[PDB]
Parts: C-alpha cells; structure tokens; sequence
C-alpha cells in the first residue's frame, strides 16, 4: 500500500542533517527546556538540526506559491525584507514537552542568516478569562475545544499572516491560573510565527489556524508515558510553582507523594485524558512531522508527510 | 478586518485573463455541458480562462514544494516526464452542475503546452453498491458521507499522487441505480487529475482526499435556486433518461408536471437538502476559488483563497 507519510528511525533522520551548523550552547539549551524534559545537544543535533533544514527548504518554495497567486492577481512584487510569513504550528498533549520543542525550534530558526525574525505563540492566552468560563460552565474544561476563543484566536493569526504590522494576543498565566488583565503579546510582522498548543490542529465547519499553518508539528508519546510525566510534574511542582504562596494551587505543596498522585491522576483522568483522546489525538494524521518519544522523552521515531 | 479570502466579480475576474488562449469551439462545449447547464464562450472566456491560468501558476509552483521534500530528503531528482501529480477537487450541491465545471476545466488544462495528461473522476463509483447499502440501511442517504467507501477512496487518490503507474476505481450508473458489475476506471500516473464530488472537501479524524487536493473549487448557488434547478432537471428528464425502459426511474416518465413537481420536492426534502446543510455547505470556507452563480446558472462572483 502507498502512503502519504514515510516512517524514520533516529539514525534514517541523523543523516538528513547534511551541513547544517549547531548554533546553541548547552547553557542556552538548559533555558528552554521544561521541568521534566530530557533533551540534550545530541538530541538537538540528531533530531532538530534535520528539521530545522527541511523547514528552511520550505520557506523558501511556500514563498514561489505565494508569489504566484499574487503574479497571477497581477500585483506588487513584495518587497523581501517582508515576505508573507511563516506559520508553523506544534500540537500534543499537555505535559508531553511542546513547549520545550517549540522554543527550541524558535532558537534554532532565528539562528539563521536572514537572522529572521521568529516569534512564538501559546494558545493559552486565548483561554476564555475564568470568570467567562465559570459563564460557560466550563471551569473544569479548560484546554478543551470550546474554552478557548477561538474566532479571537483565528483573527490574530489571519492578521499576521496577511502582512499586518501589528497584531496582540492576551496572555496567561499558570501561576495564578487565568489571563492576565491588561497583558499583550505584541507580534510584529515576524518572517516565522510558531503557534503552539494542543488543539492548534484541529479542523471544522469554519475555516481555522490549521488551515493556515504552512508546517505542523505533532509531539507524540504513549498514552501512559504521557500520565506518568504529568503525575511526575505535578509530584516535582510541589517544591517549585506550587510552592509560591500565590500560586493558585499552593494547596497542593503540602501533599504527600502518595496524595499528590492521586490528585494528580484524578485531573488526568477527567480532564486531560479524555482530552487527549477525543480532540487532540484525532489531530495527529494532518501534522507534517510527528515527534515519537519513548518513556524517557527521547524522540526515537518520526512520520514525515510526503503527501 | 483582514480576511483570507478576497471577493471578485466578473469584471475584476475576466481581467486576469490575460494573455491566455482560447482553445475551444461551440461544438467542443456543447458536448461537455449536462442538462440544464447554461454555459457559453463567453463564460469559459471571462471565468474559465483566469482560472485555467491561475490553475497553471500554481501547477509550477507546487511542484518546487514537493522537489523541496525530496531534496531534503536526499532523493533521486524526479524526471519531468513525470512529477508528482497535481490534484484538483471540485465540489458542491447536486443539480448545481459540478461536472460540467469540471469537464470543461479538464477540456481547458488538456489543451497545454505540455499536452499534459488530465484525468477526470467522480467520487459515484465509490458509492457503497446498493446491496451494501441496503444493508447498511443506507438506501435513503445516497450521497451522504456514509454511503461512500472513504477508505477506498482515500487509497485511489493516494495511489495516484504517490506516483503509482495505474489504479482503479469502480464506475457508477444513475442509469441503473448501481455500481456497474466488473467495470472500471483506469488511471495511468496522469499530470492532473480532477475529482469531482459532493462531499471531497470534507475533513476528518482520518486523512482525507481534501488533504491530498493542491487546489480545489466549490460551486455555490443560493440553496433555492439549486432546488429550483433540480426539480427543474427532473421534469426534464422524464423525456430524456427517465424515458429509457431500462432506467432506474422510468415510472417518473408518465408523472404530470405536477405530480412530478412533488416527488423532486420530496427527493430535495429528504435526501440532497439535508446533505447540503449537513456536510456540503460546512466544506466551502476551505475552497480554493468558490464560483457563486446566480438563479440563471451563470457565474457572477467569485472568492479566491489568498491564504
Ligand atoms: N505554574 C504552573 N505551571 C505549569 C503547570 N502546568 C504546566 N505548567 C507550565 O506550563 C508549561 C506548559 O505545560 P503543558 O501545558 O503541559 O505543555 P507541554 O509544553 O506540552 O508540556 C510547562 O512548561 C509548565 O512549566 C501548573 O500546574 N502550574
Ligand atoms: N440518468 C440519470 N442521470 C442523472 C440523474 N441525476 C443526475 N444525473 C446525471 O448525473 C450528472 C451529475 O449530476 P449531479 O449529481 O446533480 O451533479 P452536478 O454535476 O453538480 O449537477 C448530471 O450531469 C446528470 O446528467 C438521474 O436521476 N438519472
Ligand atoms: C495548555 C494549558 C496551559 C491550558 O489547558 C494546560 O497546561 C492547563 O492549564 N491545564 C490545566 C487543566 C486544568 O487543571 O484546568
Ligand atoms: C452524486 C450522485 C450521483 C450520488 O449521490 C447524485 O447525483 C445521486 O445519485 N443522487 C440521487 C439521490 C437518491 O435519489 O438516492
Ligand atoms: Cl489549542
Ligand atoms: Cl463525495
């Protein structure tokens, strides 16, 4: 049977490095990782450094599709020190690493000649404010489909795509688990916009940030192995983020090791699992490369979309 | 607020013509258009040709995309003698003249330079048979997603794309209500091929032939005027093929204006209306070019995808 995907292992997918230069120091790679995320300079070197190639070979032939719709309109020739930008989205579960892949991936990029400039985004800042969730109904939902905005969402990256100067995002904060009142992302005609979250890739009646990726990432794990990095962060998060008197779950700080699992495997069970399963695993088959981890957070296995 | 999509009228659209040639007679055009369709030059000229020309903007352009791949991925060159196909999708409403749309287009892109070979194929011959379909309970829903075989579907468009040397698809007769016993449709690596369906825009928890298409067209009308063009066609046909003995409907033959008005309503009210409402009409914000018509057949405006 042909397929629209080709399979790799690490040392098919090492090769395609060819040329490409390492830009990172293991200082500056310790500043993007996430509690709980293992990657080193190898893992940079054998899985990123390919991919941030195949990226920068497309940039280049995207831009010859744009440049034709606009040929064909008979229209201005764009000027290259503004093209039309760059959407890569990253998709997966929560507490599977995303935003360490995504952050490195920005560093990685914006270490390119052009010296473009890459900004990232989080979809967390396009939550629906808790006292409009609370509205909704949907206080124990969050992360779901519905609590965000999503047509606010969709107006941001339509609005940077389309060469505007400026657009904002709201901002959200973890610590004391709402959007922040008054905060903004200000997104400045980037040449690369990386837009991250779980649900980034999901598809439906209307036309949504999926439709405009040029690129997707989905990081991927078993189900299992997903629960176990959660409940560990969330045992581990008892001595840094809860342990803030102002942090909206200082009460968990206090929790045995055996309490905190079961807290933790309870939010699992009804939030973040059924989640994974119904909206975000559904995602995985439209995702340009998916990032396959084994238990140790080691990407060992990629699926390239060639179709 | 900025949009993905700019809007045209004839005007603005027929200017984008440019250059292109016109390599079709009135005899050539009469054979391509059904029942009911209204289409002259003067419409292949004015619509039909900017298209054509966009159309092949892009044929080119996708074509660095998918070299772009390959040389990432230290591959073989790609003789030009054959590159990796280029997929066209067109859907819309039953009765709002889809095939003609898609077999002049075909008869516009054959008629190249390259002489390129441009296949045509209807998503019909993937209609479950009606044995099957009785026994899905489906008999009544001939049209909607779950008549057809998807999966057989999704291989044939993947088979070709992959640049496989032949693949098959079933032939469907509205003649006869059914899949034809032991026919086929045979398509050999061509350089375009269009698909032409109700429901091929649609997107889903699986890949879908929507993911594989590099442009695609919705023909659109007001829901009233496509009901109006449909019981209109049925009268029709009751002296050309209701009139066949062998046909399917032939106890339509004698029905009176009236009493056939009726069960086209009744056909519309309970099976294609539905359909249109239900899963057709969520497909058209992904479309590439949307061709609007108004109650008289004839293409007025149009809605490009510009990201
Ligand atoms: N303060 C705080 N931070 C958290 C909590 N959960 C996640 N985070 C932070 O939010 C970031 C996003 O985590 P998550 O949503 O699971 O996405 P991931 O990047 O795929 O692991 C992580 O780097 C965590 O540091 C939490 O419960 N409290
Ligand atoms: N024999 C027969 N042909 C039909 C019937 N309905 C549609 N057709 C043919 O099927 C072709 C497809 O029609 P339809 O499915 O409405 O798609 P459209 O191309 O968008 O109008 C048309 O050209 C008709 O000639 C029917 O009831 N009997
Ligand atoms: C992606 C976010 C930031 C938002 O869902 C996720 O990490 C989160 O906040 N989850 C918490 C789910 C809950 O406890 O409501
Ligand atoms: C697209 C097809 C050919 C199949 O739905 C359509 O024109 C059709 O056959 N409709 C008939 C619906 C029905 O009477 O069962
Ligand atoms: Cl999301
Ligand atoms: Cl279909």
């Amino acid at each position: 049977e042909p397929s629209p995907y080709v399979e790799f292992d690490r040392r098919q997918w090492r090769a395609l490095r060819m040329s490409t230069p390492l830009a990172l120091t293991e200082e500056e790679l310790v500043g993007l990782r996430g509690l709980g995320e293992q990657i080193d300079l190898l893992e940079v070197e054998e899985v990123y450094l390919p991919l941030a190639r195949l990226i920068h070979l497309q940039v280049a032939a995207r831009q010859r599709l744009f440049a034709a719709t606009a040929e064909f309109l008979g229209e201005p020739q764009q000027n290259p020190d503004r093209p039309v930008p760059f959407i890569i989205g990253v998709a997966g579960s929560v507490a599977v690493g995303k935003s360490t892949t995504a952050r490195v991936l920005q560093a990685l990029l914006a270490r390119w000649d052009h010296h473009p400039r890459v900004d990232l985004v989080t979809t967390d800042g396009f939550l629906y404010p808790n006292a409009e969730l609370q509205r909704r109904n949907l206080m124990h939902r969050k992360g779901f489909p519905e609590s965000y905005n999503r047509r606010a969402l969709m107006r941001f990256v339509t609005s940077v795509k389309s060469g505007s100067d400026y657009a904002c995002a709201p901002v959200y904060s973890h610590l004391h688990y709402d959007i922040i009142p008054g905060a903004e992302q200000v997104v400045r005609h980037p040449d690369i916009l990386i837009l991250e979250g779980l649900n980034v890739l999901q598809t439906g009646p209307t036309l949504m940030v999926s439709d405009l990726f040029d690129f997707s990432l989905y990081v991927d794990a078993r189900i299992e192995d997903i629960e176990q990095w959660y409940v560990s962060r969330f045992l581990a998060m008892r001595t840094t983020a809860f342990a803030d008197p102002e942090s909206h779950f200082h009460h968990y700080a206090a929790f045995s090791d055996s309490q905190a699992v079961v807290a933790a495997r309870e939010i699992w069970r009804t939030i973040n699992r059924p989640n994974l399963v119904e909206n975000i695993l559904p995602t995985r088959p439209r995702a340009t490369l998916v990032l396959r981890k084994d238990a140790d957070h080691s990407i060992n296995r990629l699926r390239l979309r060639k179709l």
